[PDB]
């Protein structure tokens, strides 16, 4: 019985903290009086798994079971009819009983009466089956159509696929690292798909209702009694050529009923297609950040070479040291070094600093490693006048080979990165 | 009388201030002797209210009445004409006195050259029935299409329109908070609604004032004698075709005026495409900016890695980190304490601290409070040497639940939240 | 005799300094013994002026007519291309005399190497008649045929025009200031509207080097015979509608260079009307960018607030102070009055404050003035413990109007902008 | 036998370090017991210089050879397929022994494992001629056909060629500085000509299958029996048509195999369309961002203008002094001498500095030097007060010329720009 509460994973972990907070939450759950149902529990996921499933089985096979199909009294059709409203209908008992993430889980007040005033009218609507009811209740042909367009109803369920939809995909940026924009784009991809999988039934159902006039374009192409496999792909080749905004026939649409379902359908797709390239280029501009904020930053200091009018030696000489000091890309040591935790400070010095001083209290080496410095010099560039400590990584010094150290006239012969202690902080070191 | 001086709203406090300076604006307008009309006032508003409605009305009512219908001398038409020119004459005598926000306010020198400089003009041609009085002054084919184009000189009330919804929505964002792209963009969307309506009214329009050649399409697909809402159909179908690029009939255009109207809606509806492209990237880019700004982040977190060549666990163990600290989301917690004021930062600090510090003067205990310190740590990360004091807000710690101090081998099992008050801040406090 | 030298302008004292950074530029135009050609001076300034307009007028004249016209053997074109000949040779010769900005004004060594060695032969080609030389020199048809095809070397004057424009508009950001983003679009519907006028000309061009073929377009829409306004009209629709993508005529195109032709205007007007929306894109996003660091600032904001789980009072009260404290709009009051000189913040705070100290030695005051603070409070926030001094500029205190001080229960009533200049500042000014 | 082994090139010193780094990594490649290659080496790219230029080559010309050619028994074809498949049998074998970058130098067990787990079915697949294996060992034409698409699984060398051009130009982002953006981009334009011209031969092939039926473009448009180039041309016009989204022939298709291939035709351009134009805005964003972040630092100084309700000359007074400082530029000149080494900055303070301090120990100099301080004056702006020393580097001062000093009523008369060294520093470098 505690499938209804929820349970302890990484995720209830990362939202509530410690296990003492997803105890109090299972405690608060099991102190309303009811069978209620938190909606991070294993039961919400077990069955919206399989509520997806029905959702895009039904948004996918409905229309073209209702506009192709001539006879709609097959036995398996009823079956499959049938068993959607059943579990629809259970969805919407279960939506009656289920917590929202504002967690208010406080059963007979909150809940119903959220419910009652955001989604309960589109939900109902698209519940039950509304034709076999007015089929038991009642020209039939006019009757058929009417049953038709009722049947259509059930095509409000893409509410509710959103609404799961977003909840699952904003449950899982927390359990996983996902980048943003993947997630919006293929949202969009799908949706884009199911918009032109409605427009090519939508545009053979509309010269169906008329009884097939000589105007419209089936009776032109000729093209009434072949399979409901041709007539898809021709009805949805047109509505693919309408969307992408391409001229589809000979002539121009001549009914009424052609040219503003025409239109309509052009601006739904102009306007999906501008959206897609929107995503596409946020997309696309967050690849290689970290390559381009150093180019930025060139930029501004070139600039600042040009605001004092520098000479043409100095300025390839600061080009040669920013190659060489940060290799094409941008990072600011301080700031990382700033935002982290004490003794993982402490690993990451002692992975790169702390073997230099091996030559010549482990506590006393651990805060002088922690007082060092990183710098990057040049050849010809020599550091120190005749008349502070270095240690050496890499490079060549000629007065050598990497890890040496200067004790209180030396010329970097190549790229040297080297270290640095002076003696304030040796001396604030030993007073400690 | 007291409409046209400006009222006590959140608009009036947010932009002059106090009371005091909306009773010195008040008493300016008093003071300038006329029945002079503050821009900001309600009369303005509940005239320019009724202003907008007009506008919209006859820039969607006149071209469909202009080009489709043949008979103009119908009385509602005549009586419609009437009004509208006398509410844009009214408005024109209104514009003679209002204020102008540069808020000048003086009457007889500044607003008179203001509006006689800027736009006079464009306001006293929309204005005023043109075809009218060339009807009293005044082959009778080429008189009523000359006056047809005269009746057109009414579409200069967008210039009007545009002034006046700038103005409002200029105001609207100080009422309420509203994102700018928003706004921007569904601006663009009524202008071009109202672009491709008026393109559909002149595609009809030009083959009217030639007597219906045998070249144009109107005569080619046989549809002179219907009503007008099948022309109409028809030619906003061919207009919006032209617009988004798609490509009309079987031939190309023949006549001279066919041709160059086509390039130029063309034109026309493939630089507004590109704009709203151009809206659409600027309003998806702003919708996660605190998910992408923590991925630039982590990019730079993570090109510090590759720069000093860490091993695999320390970098899946920063990865670790980060996600614990951050949880996929930037913010800078120094600067959000440093920007706002005094009492409010206690009122934080009173809900997030004040109640780990319930064991063991209150604006001693206040002090101690501003003097502390978030840290966030993981498991083996042990957090004391043998041989700064501490609380617990989550976690375990070995040596322990949630609350508790270390009074001046302590290991951490979890993900621990602690904070810090180290004892230079607490003798500070106690020298206070 | 001094036109050729750099005058005193607001551009060469932006450039150079002061005067006599102009005057040392003077001299050295005068040293190098030549009638050297500075590049800054008045004289290349009113010769590009004139060759613009001679670029322009001979890239817009000479396609239509070389193409459409029959017999070239008429006076005006002939003294045309005389006159324009002559000019775009004195422009070379021009071209070897002055100045190249890297300012290279040594004559006989830096300016011929860097001429002949970057731009003579393009130069070169398009200034000589090649046309007339070869017919003095020299089956009629092919002749004609092939010195149409030898004029056409007068269109790589573009070339040059670029070169001008970029030199021109490179100056004029430093007198004017300017959107470079402006700049960039206009000169991208230029360069457009340049190749669709080229494209037009070159499709009527191709079928009449072939004596009209019966299977091209002009043969098919039988318009051999008729003026060529006509055929212009028709040709520069052909071309517009493969340039924006469209779909022309009936049939698919039958012979061989029709259909490289096409696909060639449709590859380069696919990649201009990229690049329009790229341009587009990029001017959009630069126009409310102090509304959009705004808005990024307040989602870090309630990130911040959503990371340490605050009440919903507390929330909408930090909503509410950031709106009356920035007004939707983002600032750095510290960098700003940083950035400055001293005497301007002096006169910024002269303005804003130094009339509220005016109840109760100068320069004693203008130190004062210098150390204060600005604040912004809340109603029901009071500011005072019963057991640092304050001034008020709006709002209402309760224990109280605009203007007051608390000499060293104060609750405020409404939204309070009020200044501070505690103790130890003040002391220090007593120091002073 | 040192050409399997790294060499000493630029970019081996800027990825190991030191000479010591790439000594030890010769030492590291020798002391595996095998003939390993190293991926850095120049056997690598002496062989991958020509791997690529056969699968350039194999790319264009096998679809072509295999599509509209009828005959394919003609001997220097199968030389040419010979050839090829003896490379690209070669380049497996020495796949098996390469080196993998993550570098995993270990043979035996390594990059066997590794090979065989990612990329090697593909490989396997692409190398062999599978067709030729089926002819030996095998209705004629359903033969010709079936061998026909074996023959087409030589198209799988788009991953190996994908995968090289990565690894090459991952590598010469180091050794050169290039932009990112043009190398993704002329990677895009390469992949899109690639993709049409596969479509060309796929929408000939197609119906080539079919022995032509006659409801299909090539049996309409009577070019069966044409040259091999005018069905190249008239094919890869439809597939260009169908890519850019045009809308191509007369009718609408009418067999099954052309409406897929055309809905997927389109899709596909589309996409790559949509790409093309990200690319474009993402390179067009990055070209004048100095230009760009200065107009963003002046719209928040004129916010902060507006946010304190200053007078009209001041603010144009602030707006000539931030163009008289920056000159429409952003630079940070403080962060930009801090991330420099010390005697590089000394060198650019010896250019800019230290030849106005030549009148009146030289690391006494340097030290006076480098305690200097910018600043930017106005005229009116009067610097001193009667009852900090300054240096003249431009401009005019009344109480001179260039070069002065102010030794402990001054006026400036322009722009000028001067330097501070005021008496703290002073003292502490005599203190030094
Ligand atoms: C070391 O431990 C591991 C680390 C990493 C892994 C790899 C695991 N992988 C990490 C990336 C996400 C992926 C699946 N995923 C989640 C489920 C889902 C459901 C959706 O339907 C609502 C949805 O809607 C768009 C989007 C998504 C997003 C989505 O892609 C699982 C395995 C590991 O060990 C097993
Ligand atoms: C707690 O207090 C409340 C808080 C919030 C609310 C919700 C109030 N809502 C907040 C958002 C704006 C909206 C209406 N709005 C303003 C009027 C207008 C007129 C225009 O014509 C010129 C226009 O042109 C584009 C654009 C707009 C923009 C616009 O959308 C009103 C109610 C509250 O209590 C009643
Ligand atoms: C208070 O003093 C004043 C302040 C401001 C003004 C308004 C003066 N205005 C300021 C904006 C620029 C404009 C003209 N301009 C320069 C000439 C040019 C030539 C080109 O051909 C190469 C070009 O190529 C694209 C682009 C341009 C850009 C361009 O637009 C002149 C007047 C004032 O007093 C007179
Ligand atoms: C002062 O010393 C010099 C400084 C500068 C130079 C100019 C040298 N130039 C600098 C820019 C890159 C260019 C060639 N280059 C590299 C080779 C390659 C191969 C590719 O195939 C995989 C590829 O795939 C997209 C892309 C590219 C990118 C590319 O453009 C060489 C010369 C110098 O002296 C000789």
């Amino acid at each position: 019985g505690t499938l209804l509460q929820p349970t302890v994973n990484k995720f209830s972990l990362r939202v509530f903290g410690s296990h003492k907070a997803v105890e109090i939450e299972q405690e608060r759950v099991k102190s309303a009086g009811a069978w209620i149902i938190h909606p991070y529990s294993d039961f919400r996921f077990y069955w919206d798994l399989i509520m997806l499933l029905l959702m895009v089985g039904n948004l996918i096979v409905l229309p073209v079971g209702i506009t192709f199909f001539k006879e709609e009294n097959s036995p398996p059709w009823i079956v499959f009819n049938v068993l959607s409203d059943t579990f629809f209908l259970l969805d919407l008992v279960l939506n009656f009983r289920t917590g929202i993430v504002v967690e208010i889980l406080l059963a007979p007040r909150a809940i119903r009466t959220r419910y009652l005033r955001t989604w309960f009218l589109v939900d109902l609507i698209s519940s039950i089956p509304v034709d076999y009811i007015f089929l038991v209740v009642e020209r039939a042909l006019r009757i058929v159509r009417f049953t038709k367009i009722l049947s259509l109803l059930r095509l409000l369920r893409l509410s509710r696929l959103i609404r799961y939809i977003h909840q699952w995909e904003e449950i899982f940026h927390m359990t996983y690292d996902l980048a943003s924009a993947v997630v919006r784009i293929f949202n969009l991809i799908g949706m884009m798909l199911l918009l032109c999988h409605w427009d090519g039934c939508l545009q053979f159902l509309v010269p169906m209702l008329q009884d097939f006039p000589p105007d419209c374009w089936v009776s032109i192409n000729h093209m009434v009694n072949h399979s409901w496999g041709r007539q898809y792909s021709h009805a949805l080749f047109k509505a693919m050529s309408h969307m992408l905004c391409i001229g589809y026939g000979q002539q121009a649409p001549v009914g009424m009923p052609d040219v503003w379902l025409t239109m309509l359908s052009m601006i739904v797709g102009a306007t999906c297609y501008a959206m897609f390239i929107g995503h596409a280029t946020a997309l696309i501009q967050s690849l290689d950040s970290s390559r381009r904020q150093y180019q930025e930053k060139y930029k501004q200091v070139e600039q600042y070479m040009s605001f004092h009018k520098l000479p043409a030696d100095t300025r390839q000489r600061i080009h040669e040291y920013y190659e060489h000091r940060y290799q094409g890309k941008m990072f600011d040591e301080e700031s990382i070094l700033g935002e982290l935790s004490e003794p993982l400070r402490e690993e990451i010095i002692n992975f790169t600093c702390r073997g230099l001083v091996a030559h010549m209290d482990p506590s006393f080496v651990t805060a002088v490693l922690t007082k060092l410095r990183f710098e990057v010099f040049q050849p010809g560039d020599l550091v120190v006048r005749e008349g502070k400590m270095y240690f050496i990584q890499h490079g060549l010094l000629s007065v050598l080979t990497d890890g040496s150290y200067f004790g209180e006239s030396v010329r970097a012969d190549t790229y040297c990165r080297l270290y640095s202690l002076s003696v304030d902080h040796f001396n604030a070191v030993l007073e400690e």
